[PDB]
């Protein structure tokens, strides 16, 4: 009698770094006389052709990351991921080896985009730009989520507004953003002040972070 394969769950969403384990079930036992159960695990990543991950239920294919392990015998099997990584997105199918048939229904492994606080850094202007008579101070926000972020400039601890421009990258595929905030002053006005600081507000930060530097350059 031909074998019917079923998988659970239909889908799961996890954060990179978590563990996971999906299940596969066969309508008939896959156990052979040699004590081995002929069960394959495949993954189909977006746009790619299926890739073999496991054979004989518990033997990982050479080259497959060691985060993948397999277990099970007879009619019930599991694929285990000790640490889910971003590149594990895809549909995971099981397939029995007793006779030629279709994949199981598959389990789509999604990956949740969590809140990521930005890494903030400030950059004094270069002497080459100061020669042109213009000073541009840059505050960089690297790889954050979600998009909403506030950058408040302060010159000698005076709140600034109207002399800064923001440039954000397109959404990454990590779905994170990177942003630059450039405070532009004349060379004369730049050398009129000592402390330059950017204060970033982002829901990934329990409190707003301030990066500063002291002209003449002490980074605080």
């Amino acid at each position: 009698m031909d074998i019917v394969m079923t998988q659970t769950p239909v889908s799961l969403a996890v954060t990179p770094g978590q563990s996971a384990s999906i299940s596969c079930r066969s309508s008939q036992s896959l156990l052979h006389g040699d004590g081995r159960s002929y069960l394959y695990w495949y993954v189909q990543r977006p746009g790619q052709s299926p890739q073999l991950l496991m054979y004989e239920a518990s033997t990982r294919v050479s080259g497959v990351p060691d985060r993948f392990t397999g277990s099970g015998s007879g009619t019930d099997f599991t694929l285990k991921i000790s640490r889910v990584e971003a590149e594990d997105v895809g549909v995971y199918y099981c397939m029995q080896g007793t006779h030629w048939g279709t994949f199981g229904p598959g389990t789509k492994v999604d990956i949740k985009r969590t809140v990521a606080a930005p890494s903030v850094f400030i950059f004094p202007p270069s002497d080459e730009q100061l020669k042109s008579g213009t000073a541009s101070v840059v505050c960089l926000l690297n790889n954050f989520y979600p998009r909403e972020a506030k950058v408040q400039w302060k010159v000698d601890n005076a709140l600034q507004s109207g002399n800064s421009q923001e440039s954000v990258t397109e959404q990454d595929k990590d779905s994170t953003y990177s942003l630059s905030s450039t405070l532009t002053l004349s060379k004369a006005d730049y050398e009129k002040h000592k402390v330059y600081a950017c204060e970033v507000t982002h829901q990934g930060l329990s409190s707003p972070v301030t990066k500063s530097f002291n002209r003449g350059a002490l980074e605080v």
